[PDB]
């Protein structure tokens, strides 16, 4: 029995553990080495540049729940053991970051809180007016869905305030999405009221789950999956929207002052390109790289039963414009289609546009708003097909990160996507002859049987932080040395770079061999080392590369070749009694003779991965 | 020493090839042992119980278009060497089977014949009257899809007429569900005018393709995807309908006298169940058996470019008959959701039901049925999921069989369902505590990169007749000595039967061994193979029961045993230092010591494949 490498497993590398729980909330400020982390009755400062070395008792705040808010939470039927606690759901930086805006479900009773960056409270006479009650601005139910995002600028009178989606009532009858009042703080005056959507109306919202927001220039947006309401009369569907309000938004004049004057929404389309699409129609996470604010990166499922299956699609902010643009959707009445309004009908100012003072808007733009939040052009994910795709999985959360290859600025973009079965499939994407192409690069096996629930990035630190309702763990995004014994894997690897006189794989370089778009496919070959074994005669002998090959390149073609004087380099053929595969694409020669002498190549993929020579010798 | 699965079937094939002249209609009449083949330009006599004993010559008729309907049709821009030739797409038995009625498309100008039953022309006096122009009977393009059937009984008058769903014009602008004008032979007088779709009336047909057409009691049902209307305000859809019309249907009066006054469509709900279902929107193939009208079988397809499936469905004519007598949908505006009708807003007699004289009914009910074609209902399939589905699979024609092991109390249904890449599936329905199960039994390879194009199942010769653009295949239906060299597999087909003495698979009689349902599973046990191998210590060992796995079976699990006297029985579990699994569900035991003798067992579906002894040698 002969293996060439043996690829570590990963990823059962740091971890993070105070116990289940559901560490679901994540908040990373790199300027202060942090990811803080929302879970059951805590916040946690976790150490970003090694999670392991935060300390559970120390690095936290309690937040609890008093007795008393939690014997009235159970008696209205919830579970004491893990309804009737205080579970994060929102953390934002605040003032440069000396402090923390945090909200809670607080037993099914949402509370708010600011307090200092080292999670401990303000002074009683440094309470920030405004702070204490949390409802609808993060949920009261600890499963639910919900989003939200701190903004400095571009509000009305350039004060500060939180955007948010979420459930506003315990029976979970009110969806909204909101802004809460904004204060003077200094002054302790209130100067903006609330803003929200539309309370009772299907059209607004209707069952949302919401994955994420964004503040962008003069705008915020909200991404949400909701039921399709469009689609009634054809039956029945969820869609995923992309929600947009003017952060200069100030409601109407009178009986509309409490409601967005602005809000537009628009289905996103992430499907496989065809006469007839295939829509991937449940939005499930939202990310933005930091360098990029004209793009968001989404993962997608379907709803069926029998056609389990995800994506990963982009959208850039022209395409999600074009759709602010253009034409609305309109249901006339109940028993009516739904048509669209020519963009020569619709009034002026043109609704969802940001004015100085949507209070002195006109009362037939108001109107016609209030009746037509969702656009009818659906927003186009960038190329033809999603980024990524595949049956039989769920994606639930993802990251992205850009990176450039120095030997000639090659950018390539990777993507980590988490699944409910706590695995992260790791994505390379890149444009070749004017196409976009993907590769799955790898599988990580992060958690097994637990839901990747949050997933952060740092570019500080180069790690991958994955939260579940179990732990938090820690990947290092180049795992070259550790993770790559072979050339093959090393030069695929975006991050990575083969030394083939050092032989071994190291974090790129210019010097470094590296063929991620599998241009060249002869780059390992000089690196492959010729294995000498001995066997004895009648013996039977296992050959393979990998003890386990990767599952990335389970579906791979592989073949053997034989060198002999008589045939030169001929293909070996699997038959019952000489020839064997191993599902892990080893070849087992059985009955070893002195004909099975000799070199054995083995190519996967295209490319020559390992190679043996075989010396027989006498049974001794 | 294995179990070797013998290729197949590029227990005998025959074959009848004369050229690629894509053999796209079959009009099988056992009586005369005959399967009558419709092609480019020519109609066959192939001989049923062996294609291969036929002539390309001598049992042909050759019905090539006349030089000026070539002329025509190549100055219109269609191509010569196809598009503008008499591709047959209609063969119907006439007269007792004593003539036959054929319909061309005569390069993208129909023509249609009656002709002897030995494929030679009818005498100048007998032409027989109204046949002669194939508008609206068959297709102008040898590509369409469209379906015809020649009813003898229960039309006005008791006169016999083709039924007909087609396209009518050389633009393909009007698309069209039609009967032909009804005579009486010997009188040589019409007797009753055409009947067509309402002209253009995209909620009657849009874009139509049509897969088959039955004749039941009353009524004549068409089988058809076409463009889905009800869906267009919600995006791009094809759906699959079965429409009906009554037989004694004589239209309105004035200007409708010439359409239909019974004419009803429902969808056809082919579908994976959940909280949000999985549709299979586009019907591709529809069968009945001879002996059971109750009953269709139909194969769908999705519509989409990615993640791609197909499956087989069966419908009841009781819930075929609950959509047609539930309530009309109805889009009143063009600013109007789809709704259904109030019953008490629906006209009496019901619109759609037969009454002896459609031309005397009241304005409101030929007004109601001509605004509501679409019933609201959907036709529901058979046990709420497909009989059998698979992903990345193009499910064409098929046909069905049903067996009894009549002394036993058992029935199976199996399907023979052909690809678009020359596959035939063979799939095996059967109901077990009144679930319905079914398993895919094998997969024959017919033609490779030919899509089947039509599929015949002939009960006196016991074959399976397969038609594509280059060939067509005879198959029988009792490939057991053939398929099977193993009990395992043996017993799983109901066709077949293992015999225990001479270790064999026979066709099936009664004292064979037969387990389609998996009700014992113990049944191949004295049977299976089994081996005793002598290694040397130290040597390593392959066990696999299979030279290689089936395809059918690569989704089953394998379990291996190993019997020790000193841990009894107990499962191998796979490791690369010790216990190797092998492509084909095998086992390679690596550096053999005493204790690695003894009893090796490999399950595959929990039920005994076969059976290893391994006694070690001491060096
Ligand atoms: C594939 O299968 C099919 C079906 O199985 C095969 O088809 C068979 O093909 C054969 C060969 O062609 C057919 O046989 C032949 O039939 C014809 C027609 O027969 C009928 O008409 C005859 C002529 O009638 C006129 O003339 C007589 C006599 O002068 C006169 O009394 C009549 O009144 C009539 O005259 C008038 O009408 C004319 C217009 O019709 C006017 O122009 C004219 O001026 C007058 O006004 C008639 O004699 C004959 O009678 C016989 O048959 C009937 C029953 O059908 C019977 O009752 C009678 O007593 C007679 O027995 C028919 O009414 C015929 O003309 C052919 O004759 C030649 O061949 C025979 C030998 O077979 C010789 O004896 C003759 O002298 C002559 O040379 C021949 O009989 C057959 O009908 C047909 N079967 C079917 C069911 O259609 C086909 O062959 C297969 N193909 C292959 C490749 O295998
Ligand atoms: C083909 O066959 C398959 C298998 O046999 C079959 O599958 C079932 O498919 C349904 C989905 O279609 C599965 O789910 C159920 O759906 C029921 C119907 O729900 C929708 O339709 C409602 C009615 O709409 C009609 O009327 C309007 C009037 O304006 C018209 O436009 C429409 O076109 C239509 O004619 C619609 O009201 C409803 O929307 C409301 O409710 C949802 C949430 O329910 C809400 O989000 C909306 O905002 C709106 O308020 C929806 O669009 C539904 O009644 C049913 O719910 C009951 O049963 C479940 C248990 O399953 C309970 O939990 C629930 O509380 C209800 O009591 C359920 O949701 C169903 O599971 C499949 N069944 C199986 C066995 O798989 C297909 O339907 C067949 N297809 C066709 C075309 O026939
Ligand atoms: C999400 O994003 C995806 C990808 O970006 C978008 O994908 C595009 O989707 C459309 C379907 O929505 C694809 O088809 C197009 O369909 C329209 C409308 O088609 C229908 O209406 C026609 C007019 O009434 C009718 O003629 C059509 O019927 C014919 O074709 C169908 C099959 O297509 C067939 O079944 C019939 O028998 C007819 O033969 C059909 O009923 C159509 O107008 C488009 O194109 C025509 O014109 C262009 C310009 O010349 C030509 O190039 C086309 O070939 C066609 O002739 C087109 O067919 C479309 O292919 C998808 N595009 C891509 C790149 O994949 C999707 O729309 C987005 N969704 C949303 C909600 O925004
Ligand atoms: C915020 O977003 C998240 C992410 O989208 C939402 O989370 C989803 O919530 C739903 C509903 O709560 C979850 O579904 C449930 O999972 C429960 C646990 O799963 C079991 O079954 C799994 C396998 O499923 C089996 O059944 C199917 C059915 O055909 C078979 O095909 C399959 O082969 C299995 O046999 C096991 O893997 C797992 O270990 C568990 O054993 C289910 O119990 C639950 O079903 C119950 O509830 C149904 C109604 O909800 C009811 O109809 C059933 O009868 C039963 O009572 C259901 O399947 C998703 O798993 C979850 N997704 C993720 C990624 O976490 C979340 O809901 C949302 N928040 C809000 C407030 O909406
Ligand atoms: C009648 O029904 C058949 C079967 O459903 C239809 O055939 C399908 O037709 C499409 C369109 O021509 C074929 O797709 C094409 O594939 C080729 C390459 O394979 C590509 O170049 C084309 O652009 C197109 O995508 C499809 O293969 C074919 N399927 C089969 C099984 O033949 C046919 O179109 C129907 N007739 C009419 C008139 O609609
Ligand atoms: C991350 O921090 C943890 C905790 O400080 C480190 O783990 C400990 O390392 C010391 C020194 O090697 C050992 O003595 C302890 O036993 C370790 N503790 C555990 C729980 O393993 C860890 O080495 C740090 N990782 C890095 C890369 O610095
Ligand atoms: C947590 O942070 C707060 C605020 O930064 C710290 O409070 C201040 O502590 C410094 C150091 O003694 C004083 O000079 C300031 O006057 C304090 N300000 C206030 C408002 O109290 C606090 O000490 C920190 N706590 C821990 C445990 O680190
Ligand atoms: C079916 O018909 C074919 C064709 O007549 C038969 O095959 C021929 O068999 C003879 C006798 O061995 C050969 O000489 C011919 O060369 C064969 N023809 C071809 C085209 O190969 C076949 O035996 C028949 N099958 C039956 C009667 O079961
Ligand atoms: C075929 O039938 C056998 C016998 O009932 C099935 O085996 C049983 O499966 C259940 C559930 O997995 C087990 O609890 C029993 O112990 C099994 N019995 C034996 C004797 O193995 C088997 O699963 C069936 N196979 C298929 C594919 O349905
Ligand atoms: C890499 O390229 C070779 C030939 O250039 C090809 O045979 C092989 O399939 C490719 N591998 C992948 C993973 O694309
Ligand atoms: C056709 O008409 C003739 C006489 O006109 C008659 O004998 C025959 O029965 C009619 N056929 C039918 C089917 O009614
Ligand atoms: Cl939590
Ligand atoms: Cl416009
Ligand atoms: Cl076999
Ligand atoms: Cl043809």
């Amino acid at each position: 029995t002969w293996n060439f490498y043996y690829e570590r497993p990963c990823c059962t590398v740091r971890e993070f553990n105070c116990g289940k729980l559901y560490y679901r909330t994540f908040h990373m400020n790199e300027d202060r080495d942090t990811l803080y982390v929302g879970a059951m009755d805590r916040v946690f400062r976790v150490n970003l540049q090694n999670i392991s070395s935060s300390n559970c008792n120390r690095d936290v705040i309690n937040l609890e729940p008093t007795r008393d808010d939690v014997v009235s939470c159970v008696s209205k039927g919830k579970s004491q053991i893990f309804d009737c606690k205080n579970h994060v759901r929102v953390i934002q930086s605040m003032d440069q970051g000396d402090r923390l805006y945090v909200c809670g479900t607080n037993a099914h009773n949402p509370k708010d809180y600011v307090i200092y960056a080292n999670l401990t409270y303000l002074p009683r006479s440094e309470y920030v007016i405004g702070v204490g009650l949390g409802i609808a601005k993060c949920p009261y139910d600890p499963l639910d869905n919900s989003t939200a995002i701190y903004v400095e600028n571009g509000n009305p009178g350039g004060l500060p305030g939180l955007y948010s989606g979420t459930n506003a009532e315990f029976t979970k009858a009110d969806t909204v999405i909101f802004r809460t009042d904004l204060y003077n703080t200094s002054a302790k005056r209130l100067e903006y009221k609330f803003k929200r959507t539309l309370k009772y109306d299907s059209k607004w919202l209707d069952k949302p789950n919401f994955v994420g927001s964004f503040d962008i220039g003069e705008y915020v947006y909200f991404f949400f999956r909701e039921t399709a309401v469009e689609y009634i009369n054809c039956g029945k569907a969820v869609y995923s929207r992309i929600a947009r309000v003017c952060k200069k938004d100030v409601g109407g004049k009178n009986l509309l002052a409490h409601n967005w004057a602005t809000y537009l929404k628009a289905r996103l389309n992430c499907s496989i390109s065809g006469e007839f699409p295939f829509y991937f129609n449940e939005i499930q996470s939202v990310y933005q790289l930091p360098s990029d604010k004209s793009r968001f990166f989404a993962t997608f499922t379907t709803s069926t039963n029998g056609l389990i299956g995800s994506a990963v699609c982009s959208f850039h902010i022209n395409e999600i414009q074009a759709a602010f643009n253009g034409k609305f959707k309109e249901q006339s009445s109940s028993n009516s289609a739904w048509l669209p309004v020519l963009n020569s009908r619709v009034p002026e100012p043109r609704p969802g546009t940001c004015v100085n003072d949507t209070s002195n808007l006109p009362d037939t733009v108001l109107n016609f708003i209030r009746s037509h939040p969702l656009m009818d052009k659906a927003v186009n994910h960038e190329h033809n097909n999603p980024v990524y795709y595949k049956r039989d999985l769920v994606f639930t959360k993802l990251v992205v990160d850009k990176i450039r290859i120095d030997i000639l600025n090659q950018e390539y973009i990777v993507y980590y996507v988490g699944t409910n079965l706590g695995r992260i499939y790791k994505i390379v994407q890149y444009y070749r002859n004017g196409e976009s192409l993907s590769k799955l690069l790898d599988i990580f096996e992060v958690a097994p049987n637990e839901a990747i629930q949050v997933m952060e990035i740092s570019q500080t630190r180069k790690s991958l932080y994955i939260g579940t309702d179990h732990r938090i763990k820690q990947i290092d995004l180049a795992m070259c040395n550790r993770r790559y014994d072979n050339c093959f894997r090393c030069v695929r690897d975006p991050y990575c770079g083969w030394d083939k006189e050092a032989n071994t794989c190291r974090p790129y370089e210019l010097d470094l061999l590296q063929d991620v778009a599998n241009e060249t496919s002869d780059i390992c070959d000089s690196s492959v080392l010729k294995k000498k074994i001995v066997v004895t005669y009648g013996q039977s002998v296992h050959l393979g590369c990998f003890v386990k090959i990767p599952e990335v390149l389970k579906n791979e073609q592989v073949t053997w070749y034989h060198h002999s004087k008589d045939k030169g380099r001929y293909e070996i053929r699997y038959s019952p009694t000489k020839y064997i595969e191993t599902t892990e694409r080893g070849l087992v020669v059985v009955s070893v003779n002195e004909a099975d002498g000799g070199r054995y190549d083995c190519h996967l993929g295209g490319s020559l991965l390992c190679s043996y020579n075989i010396t027989v010798d006498a049974h001794r």
